[PDB]
């Protein structure tokens, strides 16, 4: 038997798991690049494999510089069923991590910050414009390119981000995307210590209780945020109306661009 994988790639490194798949960084033997590779077995389930199978089809018609670059997806079957799927290779670091090692107020300035928010909420706004929502927006879920442009994505290298109405599990609209948004917006703009102090916070930012310290240095943000963590679901912002904020025009920082 000859396997597509282990014939057009030379192996570098497990970059994780998580659900269904395996992901590997591998090289491309032809064109010489590295690409991520995720390898999912097929469930057992029928609906679930009509779930992955629908997703990969959708995923290859997305072309944004907010979303991960798709090349390649295929299926293997050695003598149980595998359905590979070829990425753009992204740092290791993602959003989570990169917040993790920026643990103080002056290595979280506002441009900053905002110009990586804004990033992640243009790519929202362009999957929720093709009649999409990704549903798990959350920083894991978010990597940056070798040139730090922000890829949102489905990672899957294995909660407090998702909406009330998902953790309830009622039906949703595209609406849910900003609820996470707001948790995200917040964490970038407030570091962590500790993980104790991040769970305790964001729980209470959930239920908008807000640290006095962030209200007061950032009134503009907290406003938006505020209504991107609306109970009702209708009350959140549109994403177009999220970008075409103010606080959003001309941003920049030293090093920018
Ligand atoms: C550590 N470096 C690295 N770099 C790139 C990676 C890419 C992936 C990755 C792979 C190998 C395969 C698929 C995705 C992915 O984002 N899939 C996906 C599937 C369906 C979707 O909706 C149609 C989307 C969405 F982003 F459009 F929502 C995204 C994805 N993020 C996983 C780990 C990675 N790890």
């Amino acid at each position: 038997y000859i396997s597509r994988y282990l014939t057009d790639f030379e192996p570098i490194q497990c970059l994780g798991r998580g659900g269904f798949g395996v992901v590997f960084e591998a090289k491309n033997k032809v064109d010489d690049c590295n690409y991520a590779i995720k390898r999912i077995r097929l469930p057992n389930r029928e609906l679930a494999r009509e779930k992955v199978m629908r997703e990969v089809k959708a995923l290859a018609k997305l072309e944004h510089p907010g979303i991960v670059r798709y090349f390649n997806a295929w299926l293997e079957a050695p003598p149980k069923v595998y359905l590979y799927i070829q990425m753009q290779l992204c740092r290791k670091e993602n959003l989570k991590d990169w917040m993790n090692g920026r643990c103080t107020i002056e290595e979280r300035e506002r441009s900053v910050c905002l110009h990586i928010f804004l990033q992640i909420a243009e790519a929202v706004e362009f999957l929720h414009s093709k009649g999409l929502m990704h549903r798990n927006l959350k920083p894991s879920n978010i990597f940056f390119t070798m040139d730090d442009v922000v890829k949102v994505g489905d990672f899957g290298l294995v909660k407090l981000y998702m909406s009330p109405e998902q953790i309830h599990g009622n039906s949703y609209s595209h609406k849910v995307d900003i609820f996470s948004l707001g948790l995200i917006l917040f964490e970038l703009l407030y570091p962590f210590s500790t993980q104790m102090e991040r769970v305790r916070t964001l729980t209470d930012v959930r239920n908008l209780k807000f640290p006095p310290l962030f209200t007061q240095k950032y009134p503009c943000e907290y406003v938006m945020v505020q209504d991107m963590l609306s109970p009702s679901p209708m009350e959140r912002p549109e994403a177009i109306n999220i970008i075409e904020n103010a606080v959003f025009e001309d941003l920049d920082f030293p090093g920018k661009t």
